[PDB]
């Protein structure tokens, strides 16, 4: 039975993967796929058993049959006494980010400016944002409220790829792997960093790990924290230590999800890998630490304590919860019930 096959996406989740692969004798092996769709769909035929998703996908996979199995949690100064695995997510917060010399730009001025997005489809760079902008405008061409954009997932040729890069060759402008150079979190903030964009949709922690020196990626080696602002739905704009009181929305963890039937057994492999590979697992970080790969995000956050029960046995609506998937709902009708594969 227990082998799981992890589905990654794109060559650098592939690379990771086939190191977690050989560290694990084998238990996990790898399946590849260019975008998080595809991956889906592999899971949905049976040919890769699982992977990790942010809330966005997980209502694409839920509506395909897919279930959540185990959540990412990360740090927190509540709860503790109970161990990670058992302890409930606390979601994380989407937030809109600007630099401060771009003094006036608030959320009542951002029509005509340039975005950053995680990616389409994901929850804090897309989801969220462009479900109040919809909803504020009472307009479904949310493709033109921005003049440029680097959305990954949408028309290469389209303007909300526009500020997209691509990978050190050009290519793959716009795919929704992290070839593309401003795919992510990461890349969204990379995308604001370097003043391709006016704002960047990502989460509060993103800010916070690629700044005042914890990164030491050469692009974000010298950002501080003071020259970024959070723009708040109230027309004003925040240090980015205010992000409880200054957010679009609080997200729910990305979560690993997995076919119905093979939910029992991934669920347990899983909790056996984490024992092994995760932050103090017998075996980081001396030799494969599942978690880190260097401000990346592969496979998983790099700011992942474990990966925790859920409890409730919930369905992807209560997990993503009805605030959520109404959202979606409603935005999607830009663009009730069905398998889109
Ligand atoms: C937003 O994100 C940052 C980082 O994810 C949070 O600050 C971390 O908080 C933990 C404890 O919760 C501290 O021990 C770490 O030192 C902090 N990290 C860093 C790198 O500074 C912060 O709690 C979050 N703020 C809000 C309002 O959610
Ligand atoms: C966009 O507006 C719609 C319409 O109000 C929001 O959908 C509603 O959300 C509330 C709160 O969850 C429900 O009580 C309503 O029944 C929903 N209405 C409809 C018509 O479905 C949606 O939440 C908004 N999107 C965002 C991102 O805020
Ligand atoms: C960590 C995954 N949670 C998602 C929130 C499973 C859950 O069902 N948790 C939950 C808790 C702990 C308290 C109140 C309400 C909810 C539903
Ligand atoms: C692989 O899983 C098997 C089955 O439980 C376990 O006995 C074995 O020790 C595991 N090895 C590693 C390194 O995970
Ligand atoms: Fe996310
Ligand atoms: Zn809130
Ligand atoms: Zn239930």
């Amino acid at each position: 039975y227990t082998r799981v096959v992890w589905c990654a996406v794109g060559p650098e989740e592939q690379k990771k993967c086939q190191q977690w692969s050989q560290q694990s004798g084998q238990n996990v092996t790898c399946a590849t796929a260019s975008t998080t769709d595809d991956c889906i769909v592999l899971v949905l035929k049976g040919e890769a058993d699982a992977l990790n998703l942010d809330g966005g996908y997980i209502y694409t996979a839920g509506k395909c049959g897919l279930v959540p199995v185990l959540a990412e949690n990360r740090k927190s100064s509540k709860h503790s006494s109970l161990d990670c695995v058992l302890r409930p997510t606390e979601g994380y917060l989407a937030v809109a980010v600007v630099k401060k010399a771009n003094e006036g730009l608030t959320w009542n001025s951002l029509k005509d400016k340039k975005s950053c997005h995680t990616a389409v489809d994901r929850t804090a760079g897309w989801n969220i944002p462009m479900g109040l902008i919809v909803n504020q405008t009472g307009s479904c061409a949310f493709d033109e409220f921005f003049s440029q954009s680097c959305a990954p997932g949408a028309d290469p040729k389209s303007r909300l790829c526009a500020l997209c890069a691509g990978d050190d060759q050009g290519l793959d402008k716009c795919v929704p792997n992290s070839k593309e150079k401003y795919y992510g979190y990461t890349g969204a903030f990379r995308c604001l960093a370097e003043d391709v964009g006016d704002v960047a949709f990502v989460k509060n922690d993103t800010v916070w790990e690629n700044t005042n020196g914890e990164s030491t990626a050469d692009w974000a080696k010298n950002l501080k924290r003071e020259d970024f602002r959070l723009l708040c739905l109230d027309g004003t704009r925040k240090p980015v230590t205010e992000a409880q009181s200054c957010h679009l929305a609080v997200a729910p963890n990305h979560a690993v999800v997995s076919r119905s039937d093979r939910a029992a057994h991934v669920e347990q492999v899983l909790l056996h890998q984490q024992a092994l590979f995760g932050k103090n697992g017998k075996n980081c970080p001396d030799k494969f630490c599942l978690f880190k790969s260097e401000t990346k995000n592969l496979l998983f956050n790099d700011n992942t304590e474990c990966l925790a029960k859920l409890g409730g046995r919930p369905t992807y609506e209560e997990y993503l919860g009805t605030e959520y998937v109404t959202a979606i709902a409603n935005l999607k009708k830009c663009s009730l019930e069905a398998c889109a594969f």
